[PDB]
């Protein structure tokens, strides 16, 4: 029975417990996917990728104490898990154009978003970080070369302060 649990809990992201992830995601997400979907972004539709990513942002916002086993086995690995799903949805030389991305955000977050916040996401509040990550998922489908090509890692850098 040890092998039965290894089979289900272990997947592509090292250290992530896929059974605890499936259990922790909101039912609005888990009503629409299975645990094997979490292990294989390529077999998931674009819209279901976005639904999983939005769920990850939600449980990152509502994370448990960082000493809990659940945090170590799930939340600690959400940045890498989101990087994977984002890469599939959408290079060590390319950069992230903060100035273009700031303009892209004006219709949705222009009332409060600042260049400072985009350079230093750990300076945002938890509510702001959540709003930025949710907005990135909403927009995801020139700008590709400058912003979207680097977004999987930039998104990873934004959600990490949400976890603490």
């Amino acid at each position: 029975d040890v092998q039965r649990t290894i089979e289900v809990s272990v997947g592509p992201i090292v250290g992530l417990d896929y059974t605890l992830l499936y259990d922790t995601l909101p039912e609005t997400v888990s009503d629409n996917i299975t645990l094997p979907d979490l292990k294989d972004p390529e077999r998931v539709t674009e819209d279901t990728k976005k639904l999983i990513l939005k769920g990850c942002v939600y449980i990152a916002y509502h994370h448990p104490l960082e000493t809990d086993t659940l945090f170590i086995k799930v939340h600690k690995h959400i940045p890498e898990f989101c990087h994977s799903f984002l890469s599939h949805l959408l290079d060590d030389n390319a950069l992230i154009d903060i100035g273009l991305f700031f303009n892209m955000l004006q219709p949705s977050l222009g009332g409060w978003i600042t260049k400072n916040f985009l350079r230093h996401p750990n300076r945002m509040s938890k509510d702001q970080i959540k709003m930025l990550l949710d907005q990135i998922i909403k927009m995801a489908k020139e700008e590709y070369e400058k912003v979207w090509k680097k977004m999987p890692t930039y998104f990873e850098s934004i959600i990490q302060p949400l976890l603490h």
